[PDB]
């Protein structure tokens, strides 16, 4: 039967290129927890698969004056893509468009920032002006201070709709770059902040989760593959395997 | 007018109690809880009105393996004896074959309830020992993680607690939480709930971590056109904050 195809992301430590000496092609040249995911789900439900990297280089948002989505969001809306899988959040305005599986991961918005700081929260960030903050654009994080009814929220997206040329990031190796080397604290998932910070000894999380979501995979609405991956993810998480996957690539 | 919603649920607290009064409660009005809250917000978003019953046989809901049969919450679903199913109500492999739910409302892992001051570290240091007794709610889905894991230690419990049946599974957490309290055992129960009944009883404890990672959802027979209104409502609610400010509503020490 034809292959799937499967839009997905750079992200450390879910998909990366392979290093290798000899050049890599088609598959071959991932790896990562969503490539190994992706492998999994493959062999329980049958299918075959091309990984194709979204071509705009987003998550997916939608655009406030003319309504289009970008992004992994849009390729699966246009039916350009079966499945997106990916670290992709299953969001409210997301859930309207397209259609997600349940979570392979739960996780929430938090701060990356150095260490040594009275910096405890949000609030923190919130009430001053001379540690810039920001966050990936045209990403969920993004979304939900551009939403966001909250005091605290909405007072920090003000801060970085404002100075977005600067503060708004096109990835998340991006963000973690301004960290290092300026004054900067990155608004970033909780799952990826646990990542970096094993790695990167002078940085650390900063107060908890602001919010709870969790990452599914994509698909286009009224997929018949939403239902089957669900119940895949289920059966891998019961049998320990996400646990396992989770434990290799976090390390 | 539309027809009411029937909504089955159970007694847990504090996701779905009885109100304590002195003038006697009716219908809907009997009831509070988590749970109760969240189908109040529900009902709001998307539209409907609704009648509150407790499951008949009082159980969550497993399959008999000999004829094959769901009883609980999940078969007043597959039968169209209830509409939706608002309850701590987790979301696992073997149910979502039968019944659909909706995104959780809640995250949560099986955990071991039991008393401080002790050695036991983990369901291995459990699962090695027979002299401190084990067990969990029958027909709900920590007994049904036991009953079909391949994992050796959770493999070994099982055979235990299949064995033991009659004296250590029970029929609701509260009887599990009396068995702790009143003889040498330790009860696997959902962390959420953990969390509820260690904050208020301070000789007691959590053993171990998490063994395993799932969600609370509202059910619904396979189909139900409300499976993804229901998610949708539930994110909203998420992003709004209004699942925190329930949450800390009814875990609000030791
Ligand atoms: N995982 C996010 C991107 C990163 C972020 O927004 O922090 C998404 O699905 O949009
Ligand atoms: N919440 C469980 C019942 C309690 C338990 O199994 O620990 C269920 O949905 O079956
Ligand atoms: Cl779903
Ligand atoms: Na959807
Ligand atoms: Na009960
Ligand atoms: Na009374
Ligand atoms: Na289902």
């Amino acid at each position: 039967n034809r292959s799937l195809i499967v839009t997905t992301i750079l992200e450390e430590p879910y998909v990366l290129f392979k290093k290798s000496d000899k050049p890599l092609y088609g598959n071959d040249r991932f790896e990562g927890y969503c490539i190994d995911l992706l492998r999994e789900l493959s062999t329980i439900l049958g299918f075959t698969y091309e990984i194709r990297l979204v071509e705009d280089g987003k998550y997916g948002a939608q655009d406030d004056v003319n309504g289009q989505w970008n992004g992994m969001v849009r390729e699966l809306i246009d039916h350009k893509a079966d499945l997106a899988v990916a670290p992709l959040a299953i969001t409210y305005v997301r859930e309207k468009v397209i259609d997600f599986s349940k979570p392979f991961m739960t996780l929430g918005i938090s701060i990356l920032y150095r260490k040594g700081t009275p910096i405890d929260s949000a609030d923190d960030l919130a009430k001053q002006t001379k540690i810039e903050y920001g966050a990936v654009e045209d990403g969920a994080t993004m979304t939900f201070f551009k939403k966001s009814k909250i005091s605290t929220y909405d007072k920090m997206w003000a801060f970085m709709s404002s100075r977005r040329q600067s503060v708004l990031v096109k990835s998340n190796e991006e963000g973690i770059q301004r960290v290092l080397t300026s004054d900067y604290a990155f608004l970033m998932e909780s799952t990826t902040i646990e990542f970096v910070t094993q790695r990167n000894c002078n940085l650390t999380q900063i107060g908890g989760l602001i919010d709870s979501k969790g990452y599914g995979v994509g698909t286009p609405m009224g997929s018949p593959y939403r239902d089957k991956i669900t119940i895949a993810i289920l059966q891998l998480q019961e049998e320990g395997k996400l646990h396992m996957m989770k434990e290799k690539w976090w390390r």
